[PDB]
């Protein structure tokens, strides 16, 4: 599972 927030 990847979660990226920028």
């Amino acid at each position: 599972k990847l979660v990226f927030f920028a």
